[PDB]
């Protein structure tokens, strides 16, 4: 897998973000994670977390997996990196997202995220308290 440049357009919530990719605006949905909707418990905290992470980054990168790059809603499906730190992984680590939507084509970083989830559960963080 390889990392591609991209620029913040707008934070949306815990696991979606509007980015410019190859000069085009696009909504990206984070692979392998599920944050609560904003109207749910830890929803605002998740939105806030992803927001600080992408807004404070000097460099945002997009990294597609091996399968699907676009979902049925036309959202890009990717691992997003903020100055070298994976947002997907950081949300899980903090117990602000659960590992989810693990599909056969796009699961490269699955073990790494379940590792972070076990560790966040161990600490009873946010979702897991
Ligand atoms: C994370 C992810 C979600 N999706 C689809 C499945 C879900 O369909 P349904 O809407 O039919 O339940 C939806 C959930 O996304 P949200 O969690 O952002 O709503 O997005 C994918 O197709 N691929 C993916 O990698
Ligand atoms: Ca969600």
């Amino acid at each position: 897998l390889h990392k591609e440049p991209a620029t913040l357009i707008k934070a949306i919530d815990g696991d979606t973000v509007k980015l410019m990719y190859k000069g085009q605006p696009m909504t990206f949905r984070l692979l392998l994670v599920d944050t609560p909707e904003f109207n749910e418990k830890y929803g605002p905290e998740a939105s806030a977390f992803t927001k600080k992470m992408v807004e404070n980054a000097k460099k945002i990168e997009v990294e597609f997996d091996k399968g699907q790059r676009t979902d049925k809603y036309g959202r890009g499906l990717a691992y997003i990196y903020a100055d070298g730190k994976m947002v997907n992984e950081a949300l899980v680590r903090q117990g602000l997202a659960k590992v989810a939507y693990v599909y056969k084509g796009n699961n490269t970083h699955e073990q790494l995220l379940r590792k972070a989830e076990a560790q966040a559960m161990k600490e009873k963080l946010n979702i897991w308290s």
